[PDB]
Order: C-alpha cells, then structure tokens, then sequence
C-alpha cells in the first residue's frame, strides 16, 4: 500500500481538489501530508470568498473538504516527503515513512508562514509570538494584541480576535492598507487602530512573556512602543519546496514551482497545484480550481 | 436604475459569480449581466460532487448557492444581453439589449452554449421530443424509452441521472471508445445502461407531431440502424458564446474561445475573461471559480500601480 497511480504531496485546498478528480479520472490515488489533513484552509478564522459558502470557519471547511477527499483517496496523515525522482516506471517518493512507488505526482505542498527577523521573536516564540491566530488567539481574551503585517490573513486574524481580546492594533510596513476593501471597512468599523509605514524593530518582554513592541516610522524616524500581550506575526510565506532537491522541477526566484497553463511542471509527470506554485493568488477557490486543473491535465496526458 | 459600474461581468455563471465577490470586496462597484435568468450551466447539472465541499448535490441547487452568494456583493441584471463591448476614455461602453451600461473594467465569463447535430429531424422535432437538457425536459420522459446523443461527460451524467426513472436509455458515442471519465463508465455498466459507440447518428424520426426512433450509420461497418425511443437529448459540444465580441479587438482562438493569459487578462487592457469561454478552459465548476478568482484579483491588482 505504498504504489499507487497518483500519489498527491499535501492534504490541503489543491490536493484534495486534484484527489478527487484523480479518482474520478479513474486512478488509485494517495494524499501524502506531514502532518494532519487541512493545510492553511483550517487556519483561516473565517473565509467568505469560497463561491458557494457565504461565510464558514476554516476549520469546518477544511473538514469538509478533507471528508470529500476521503471518498477517492487514501489521506496518509503524518508522512513527510523528502525527495522525488523519476524511474524508468514512475518515481519513488522517500518519505519519513518507508518509500512510495507512483507513475505520477501532484505537489500541493502550499507555504509556511515567514519570519519577521527581529530581536525578541526568536526569543519569545512560544512566549507572547505566535504565527497562527486560530491556534492561539483564545490566550488573550480580555488581554491585549498587536498583529503584525496588515495583509489579507494579518487583517481577518486581527478582525476575528477583536471579537474576544481586549483590543487588537495592526502594524504594518506598507504606506497603505494591504488588505482588500472589505476588510478595510470592517477595521474601520470595530475601530481597530491600522499603523501604516511602520517597521517593527523590536518584540519585547520580561524574559518570561512579551510586553510589548517597538517599531518606528519608516519615513520620520520616530520610535514608539505599544504594550501588548500577544504578538501574532504575518507577513508573508515560503513556498514548501525544499524537499525538491535534486528533482528536476524548476522553481522561481523565491521558491514556489513554476508550471504551465496546464499546472505541468518541467518534469514529465509531475504536476503542482495551488499556494506552491509561481504566480499563485494565495485563495482556497484558485487552488481548488488549479488542482482541478492538474489531475484532469494528468489524465489527459495519460491517455498519450 | 444605475447603468455605471466599476467592472462589469458579463455572464452570471459559475465564473462570473466568483469574480463578482472577489471584485466587490476589493472595492468595486459591481454588476452582473445575464441575457437570461442566473445560474448558466451549472443549474443544468444533474448531480455534482466533484467542486470541492459538497460530497453530492443537484446542480440547480448549487447554483442558487452560487447566485444567494453572489448577490450579497453585486448587482445581478436578468436578462440584459450585451451585444458589444467599446473601449472609451473612462473605460467602456457595453451596448445590450436593455440601454448601454458604462464599466471601467470588465470581466467576460459567458460560458457556452451547447451544439445542434445538424441532421434532418432535429429541428422539426425540438420540444416534440428533443432536448439539449434532462434537468429541465427529462421528467417528461418518466416512464419512457430515451437516447441520449453524446456520451461525454456531460451526457453520460444526462444518462445516468434518468435511469432513475425512465423505461431505459441508449448512450450514442460518436467517438470509438467512452469519452466520459471512468467514474461514469463504472456507473454505467453497473446499471446495464447500453453505450453504442461508433455511432453517427443520421436523423431523429417522428411521425409528425413526437418523436419515436433515432437512425445513425456504424462508422465501421457502414450500416444503418434505428431504436425506439420517445425522447432524445443532445450533448454533442459546446460553442463559445463570443460572437457579441466581434470587432471588439479581443483575440480569440481558431474555434472562438477567449485567449488570456495566466492572469486572466484578455488581449485588451481593462477587459478579462474567465471560465469554460477561455481558450484551454478544463471546462469544469472548480476551475470555472478559480479563474473567476483570479480574474478579479487581476483586474484589481491591475487598476493599481
Ligand atoms: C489567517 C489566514 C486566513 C486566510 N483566509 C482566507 C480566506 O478568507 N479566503 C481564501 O480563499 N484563502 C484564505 N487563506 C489562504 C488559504 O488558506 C490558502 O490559499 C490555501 O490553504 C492554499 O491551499 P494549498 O492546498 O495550496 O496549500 P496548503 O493549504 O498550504 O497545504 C499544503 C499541505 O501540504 C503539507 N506539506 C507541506 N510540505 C510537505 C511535504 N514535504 N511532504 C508532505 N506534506 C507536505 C502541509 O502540511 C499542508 O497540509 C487564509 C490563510 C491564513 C493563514
Ligand atoms: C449535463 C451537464 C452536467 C455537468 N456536470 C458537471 C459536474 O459534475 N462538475 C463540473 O465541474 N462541471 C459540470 N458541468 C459543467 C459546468 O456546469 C460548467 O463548466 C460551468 O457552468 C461553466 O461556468 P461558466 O461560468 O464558465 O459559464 P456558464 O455557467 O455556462 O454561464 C455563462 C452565462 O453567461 C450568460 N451569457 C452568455 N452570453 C451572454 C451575453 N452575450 N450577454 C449576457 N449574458 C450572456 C449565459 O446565459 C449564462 O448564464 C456540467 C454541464 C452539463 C451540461
């Protein structure tokens, strides 16, 4: 049970949406991930731009969408790829497991959250920092909280824990609002201060737990800190390629996959679907859409 | 009673719905054109349980899910049809069938619409047995004998969906082999439903005033047969509905599909398209949404700079 037509890496967004079409498409499909089944689509506080759902807790839709999944696909929950290479026959998958056996792959690995580089969040990791608001807002009901990166996920995170903590303050580096309108107007509407051109410089606190943040103004100089309980840090992500070593599948300037028009990589046979690849728009419906679009591009290159 | 928008989308299918919240919340004014009422193509669906989140559901549900979402965030126009689209110095100028709307940006998801046959009988014959839609004429059936002309995906599910309370059904592929995805194929053996293959069907008889047979011609050996059925629906293709687009500057391929790029964007500046109207679209409700979302996100990204 290690041999399968298609073996899919990550159970998140594109990959089950790629699973299911595998199946459908007529092969024995496996979905390989790290850790348990979800990816990033659990981590959203509450999405409401997935046609269909007009607002649904990510780790609900996950839930659903790993329950579909589950009618086409074997879902090997804690199993780490390490490396990819093509055989005369397929490819063999070395994983933290033993070693899977394919005739094609679907690399849906997405991203990991990236780090600020500042002093004291090395430090208070674990302490005060964190990267996943669902995972750890609830530590600061009643408390107070500072988001940092004012994007997509920095706002709804800061939006959604503004429902039970004391307050919430957004800082982020860009002279703008980098989060879509509607957030925008949400912010404005639970009057949760947005500090635009701000560098964090500092995340700091008593040894034990964070106090605090410095940051200054990019422009003027100023330095000012806010005290807070809580820091939650995003701003941005990496693509989950590393373990492409020595594959074959070319990768962009900053890591993520480059494919075709038909989710191809440069290497025959393997494809990739979703946060992974080059040029992505980081939603849940595009990676829906794109690992639709590599199991159906898989198959159609099978049949020669 | 408004005609100006920021971005119109022309289409209330599963590609346009999409678009029009990921256009709104980044702040567009929006509005949905249809000539008809919404939904497109995916309200004809008889069961869809390959879009990610619904295990199985009947594709006139789903497309209401679709609508009530999309309608929280922009203006839906039934039965407005845009007959041509002109770049002005404010953006463009979209003349319909019901006044000309004014858009800074627009977005093209039209879809398509189905194919005709071309033989003799079809016309002469069409709401007298004919169809090019199950959902919505099958139920008449009930009871009867059928054949479905195409056995894509498409037709096959037209076909399976019926078994459930028809006399029985006749798939006619054109094509030597099954042309629908193994998961139709083992559904259709498994009901016994018969899947004629090589078949080149030659005329749809009646007597005048219903339909009773359809006769086609066995590529290989040459021969022509007939069967006995009360109603036959057509899935033979699909057409790209672009011909309101001519003269509007927007490349399409040698069979009339829209040509984007990987960011959605047509060949005009301001205009894009998305869904099963795009050249190399995988034709399918996931990456019709997908692309609908990217489409917004770029014409977004895009007014920036
Ligand atoms: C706070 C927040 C809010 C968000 N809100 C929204 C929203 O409202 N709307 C929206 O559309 N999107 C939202 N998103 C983004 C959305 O969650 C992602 O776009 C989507 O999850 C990407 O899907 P994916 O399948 O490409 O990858 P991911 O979901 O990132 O999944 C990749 C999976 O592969 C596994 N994996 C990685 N490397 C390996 C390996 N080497 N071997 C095996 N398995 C591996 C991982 O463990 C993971 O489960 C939000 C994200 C965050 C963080
Ligand atoms: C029987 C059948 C079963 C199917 N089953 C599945 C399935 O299980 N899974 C799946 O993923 N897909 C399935 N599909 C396909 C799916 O429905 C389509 O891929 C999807 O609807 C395409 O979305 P779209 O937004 O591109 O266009 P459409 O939904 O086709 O919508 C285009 C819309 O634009 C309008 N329009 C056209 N021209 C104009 C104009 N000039 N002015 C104004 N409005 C205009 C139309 O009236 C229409 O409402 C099935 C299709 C059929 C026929």
């Amino acid at each position: 049970e290690r041999d399968f037509d298609v073996v899919i890496v990550g159970a998140g967004a594109a990959g089950f949406s790629a699973a299911v079409y595998a199946a459908r498409s007529g092969f024995s499909v496996a979905i390989l991930d790290k850790a348990v089944a979800g990816g990033l689509t659990a981590e959203a506080p509450l999405v409401e731009n997935y046609l269909g759902f007009k607002s649904i807790v990510g780790s609900e839709l996950a839930k659903l969408f790993a329950d579909h999944a589950a009618n086409y696909a074997k879902i090997r929950e804690g199993v780490e790829v390490r490396s990819i290479k093509k055989t005369q026959g397929g490819f063999d998958i070395e994983t933290n497991d033993d070693t899977y056996h394919a005739k094609y792959v679907i690399i849906t690995t997405g991203t990991t959250h990236k780090h600020l580089g500042v002093k004291g969040e090395s430090e208070y990791f674990g302490k005060g920092t964190s990267y996943c608001s669902t995972c750890d807002g609830y530590l600061f009901k009643g408390k107070r909280v500072v988001t940092i990166g004012g994007g997509n996920s920095g706002a709804i995170a800061a939006i959604s824990m503004s429902e039970y903590v004391k307050n919430v303050t957004i800082i982020e580096y860009m002279p703008k609002y980098m989060c879509e309108n509607a957030y925008v107007q949400e912010i404005k509407k639970r009057n949760i201060p947005y500090i635009m051109n701000a560098q964090v410089t500092e995340i700091v606190g008593d040894g034990k737990k964070v106090t605090g943040v410095k940051y200054k103004d990019r422009t003027t100089g100023e330095e000012k800190l806010i005290e807070t309980d809580g820091v939650f840090i995003y701003v941005g992500l990496i693509p989950q390629t590393s373990f492409l070593k020595d594959s074959g599948v070319k990768l962009d300037e900053r890591g993520y996959i480059v494919v075709d028009s038909r989710q191809r990589t440069s290497v025959p046979g393997v494809y990739a679907a979703g946060d992974v690849t080059s040029g992505n728009f980081a939603q849940i419906a595009s990676a829906v859409g794109d690992g639709c679009k590599a199991a159906l591009s898989l198959y159609s290159d099978s049949i020669s």
